[PDB]
DNA sequence: GACCACGGCCACA
DNA sequence: AACTGTGGCCGTGGTC
């Protein structure tokens, strides 16, 4: 099973290393035969005689075109003659590419910026994370001495905890009487002992929580301050820090550094992404949090240290369990994209799509288009229409059926051969013309994107089929995650065509797809209304809710089945309407905001404040109980009493402030914020206090009784002292709970004043 | 002060 | 955060 790949430089030549695990043994395959290259397009063949002659310089050394080779590839679906230019070292390409492009005899160059090891993975047709081989994992966490105001990593590391299949252990340089703590003399000895533990256990995976942006950099600063070689890598190297956009990432050669934080943030949506909250969400059992002030006082005074040891041990244990749960799942992403687990765990969706498309293009000998330059990026700053959405018939309805298409946009792409290589293709005999926008697509030869999307949807349907017969529930989870991957990947492949910095960009294709979707959905609505007597309550982009005004549930279901058979006979290609749920009742507030109740009593809420993180828990809970009173038995009076009781509880300062916290995320650097909201104000005060604040952190604040501007009277919830603090009950009454319940209870004649 | 455009956040498909 | 478009909704400023 291929773990990863890189390359070293041996006597000026590239040597690919393939790190793998075969028969329970870690092996390193070496390859000195892979030659770096990129493609060039000339207007005349004989011009190559001069193309071989352009040289450049790297670090005093001269860089020359090693060898050239004429090759036939497929650009925009059409055969074309390109020149493969080979080089000695990959680092030659960034230094000579421009000099090649400046030449008048060349039109353009292609596939010049792809990294060497990943190009080796693609060209050799290798897929990592493949096989039944089980890896050994080791999770670890650290405890730090934090005073507010210091710089990063000034204080030493107090405890280093690790965990695996054998249990959890803490290492510390102060005496704690516990069966899982190992006491050493100094911090240096503790770090060295952790290194010895890693070297002896030799895990294939090192599991951390946000180790990409804290634990590893902290250990690096301390290791250099005390003169320790942080030789965690299986080849004796130390963690390599790399850029990951605005954040950082940490590699450990020969191993896989699995940082859970981006995986969890990208997989599950939570109000906060603390280790305690993530663990309680994934496993249901709570985890006690010990804050930095407690451990700082416990270290400086030497008391209550067993509590900090417990916190560190539990940290290591829960990160190990989360790694065990999430790693086999991300291995499926690694197999799907064809890149290393380390890469796919941290890479954005767009880069995942680009790697998948690059691998597919290599498989079909399709010359990959280049990323746009600045002027071309400027041209692509266009605007096209999106999906159709109607103003909902606001209010409460009964006996509702939701009908929606199966993978609307990919099915459109497949059915009409929507692809950049098929758009306005001269000379074909069968065309498909998009509504409104009028773009034509040839259907003689299947397009690149339609082919990939068809394979993907076929695989997803096979996975959903096997899920029904799946016995082993761990496998059920596996195939569920895999089909979710395929779904996200297909939707992102559609979105790729309308992305400015995308290689296979095609605004015409994307707007054609969305016009098709609008046409098909409005057609289905018109047909279900005019010919089956339905009334469409609400309709988003790929489906709608409908009902027979005044009819039995069975009648609505039967007529919906009829309409499905009819409209699916009328629908072409891969386009199919599906019955995806009957609901006893449903309250629709506005576009993207509704709630439905089915037959067994399960409430599905969409868009409402109950599902939003930036709303207070008291408001969410009040709206939830109100919606339950509405949807379970239609007890409007019960809901009005709920809101009156909750507002009286708020007025008398009787509600716990924990239910009063608003969580909002900062998305940019505080310098670049033009409008400063309450969370912005709290973040700016925190940064003024010398607290690390970066794009990604979540500010959790409470509004206090005070002077106007909410941001002036809002403080982080950790600084809330009930003795000297009183939350603004009027704020959370008149502007959190009441507005949340009013948009619902107005449909029964209640104004805000009938609720306080 | 009443009112209103609008960064800014998160959600839905 | 780092494929897209559509939408609701708030806290705040600034101009009448
Ligand atoms: N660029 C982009 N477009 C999207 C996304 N989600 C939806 N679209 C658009 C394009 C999609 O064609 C359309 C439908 O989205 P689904 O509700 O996901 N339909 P499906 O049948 O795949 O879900 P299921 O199989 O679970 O029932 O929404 C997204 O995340 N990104
Ligand atoms: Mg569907
Ligand atoms: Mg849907």
């Amino acid at each position: 099973m291929i773990l990863d790949t890189d390359y070293i430089t041996e006597d000026g030549k590239p040597v690919i290393r393939i790190f793998k695990k075969e028969n329970g043994e870690f092996k390193i395959e070496y390859d000195r035969t892979f030659e770096p290259y990129f493609y060039a397009l000339l207007k005349d063949d004989s011009a190559i005689e001069e193309v071989k002659k352009i040289t450049a310089e790297r670090h005093g050394t001269v860089v020359t075109v090693k060898r050239v080779e004429k090759v036939q590839k497929k650009f925009l679906g059409r055969p074309v003659e390109v020149w493969k230019l080979y080089f000695t070292h990959p680092q030659d390409q960034p230094a000579i590419r421009d000099k090649i492009r400046e030449h008048p005899a060349v039109i353009d160059i292609y596939e010049y910026d792809t990294p060497f090891a990943k190009r080796y993975l693609i060209d050799k047709g290798l897929v990592p994370m493949e096989g039944d081989e089980e890896l050994k994992m080791l999770a670890f966490a650290i405890a730090t001495l934090y005073h507010e105001g210091e710089e990063f990593a000034e204080g030493p590391i107090l405890m280093i905890s690790y965990a695996d299949e054998e249990g959890a252990r803490v290492i510390t340089w102060k005496n704690v009487d516990l069966p899982y703590v190992d006491v050493v003399s100094t911090e240096r000895e503790m770090i060295k002992r952790f290194l010895r533990v890693v070297k002896e256990k030799d895990p294939d995976v090192l599991i951390t929580y946000n180790g990409d942006n804290f634990d590893f950099a902290y250990l690096k600063k301390r290791c250099e301050k005390l003169g320790i070689n942080f030789a965690l890598g299986r080849d004796g190297s130390e963690p390599k820090i790399q850029r990951m956009g605005d954040r950082f990432a940490v590699e450990v050669k020969g191993r896989i550094h699995f940082d859970l934080y981006p995986v969890i943030r990208r997989t599950i949506n939570l109000p906060t992404y603390t280790l305690e909250a993530v663990y309680e969400a994934v496993f249901g059992q709570p985890k006690e949090k010990v804050y930095a002030e407690e451990i700082t006082t416990a270290w400086e005074t030497g008391e209550n240290l067993e509590r900090v040891a417990r916190y560190s041990m539990e940290d290591a244990k829960v990160t190990y369990e989360l790694g065990k749960e999430f790693l086999p799942m991300e291995a499926q992403l690694s197999r799907l994209i064809g890149q290393s687990l380390w890469d796919v765990s941290r890479s954005s969706t767009g880069n995942l799509v680009e790697w998948f498309l690059l691998r597919k293009a290599y498989e079909r000998n399709e010359l990959a288009p280049n990323k746009p330059d600045e002027k071309e990026l400027a041209r692509r700053r266009q605007k096209y229409e999106g999906g159709y959405v109607k103003e909902p018939e606001r209010g409460l309805w009964e006996n509702i059926v939701y009908l929606d298409f199966r993978s609307l946009y990919p099915s459109i792409i497949i059915t009409h051969n929507v692809s950049p290589d098929t758009l306005n293709r001269e000379g074909c005999g069968e065309y498909d013309v998009a509504p409104q926008v009028g773009h034509r697509f040839c259907k003689d030869l299947p397009g690149f994107i339609p082919s990939l999307l068809g394979d993907l949807l076929e695989e997803r349907q096979k996975i959903k089929k096997k899920m029904k017969a799946t016995i082993d529930p761990i496998e059920r989870k596996l195939l569920d995650y895999r089909q979710r991957l395929i779904k996200i990947l297909a939707n992102s492949v559609y979105g790729h065509m309308g992305f400015e910095n995308a290689r296979w960009y095609c605004k015409e294709c994307a707007e054609s797809v969305t016009a098709w979707g609008r046409e098909y959905l409005t057609m289905t609505i018109k047909e279900i209304e005019e010919k089956y007597g339905f009334k469409v309550i609400y309709s988003d982009t790929d489906g709608f809710f409908a009902t027979i005004p005044g009819a039995d549930a069975e009648t609505v279901k039967k007529k919906a089945m009829e309409f499905l058979k009819y409209i699916n006979a009328k629908l072409p290609g891969a386009l199919e309407l599906e019955y995806e749920g009957f609901y006893k009742r449903g309250f629709f507030v506005t576009k993207k905001k509704y709630a439905v109740i089915d037959e067994e009593g399960k409430i599905t809420t969409r868009g409402l404040e109950i599902v939003r993180r930036d709303w207070s828990e008291i408001a969410k809970e009040t709206q939830a109980r109100v919606l339950e009173a509405l949807l379970k038995d239609g007890d409007v009076e019960k809901a009005v009493r709920i809101v009156k009781e909750v507002t009286e509880k708020l007025s008398k300062y009787e509600v716990p402030p924990e239910k009063l916290v608003i969580h909002k995320q900062i998305t940019r650097d505080l310098k670049d914020y033009k409008a400063t909201g309450p969370h912005v104000a709290v973040a700016k005060r925190l940064a003024a206090r010398g607290v690390k604040i970066r794009p990604g952190t979540v500010i959790s604040y409470i509004v206090l009784k005070g002077s106007g501007r909410i941001g002036d009277r809002a403080i982080p919830f950790d600084e809330f002292d009930p003795t000297k603090h009183r939350y603004d009950a009027e704020y959370y009454i008149e502007k959190q709970v009441l507005p949340a319940v009013e948009r619902i209870l107005r449909a029964f004649g209640y104004r805000k004043e009938d609720l306080r």
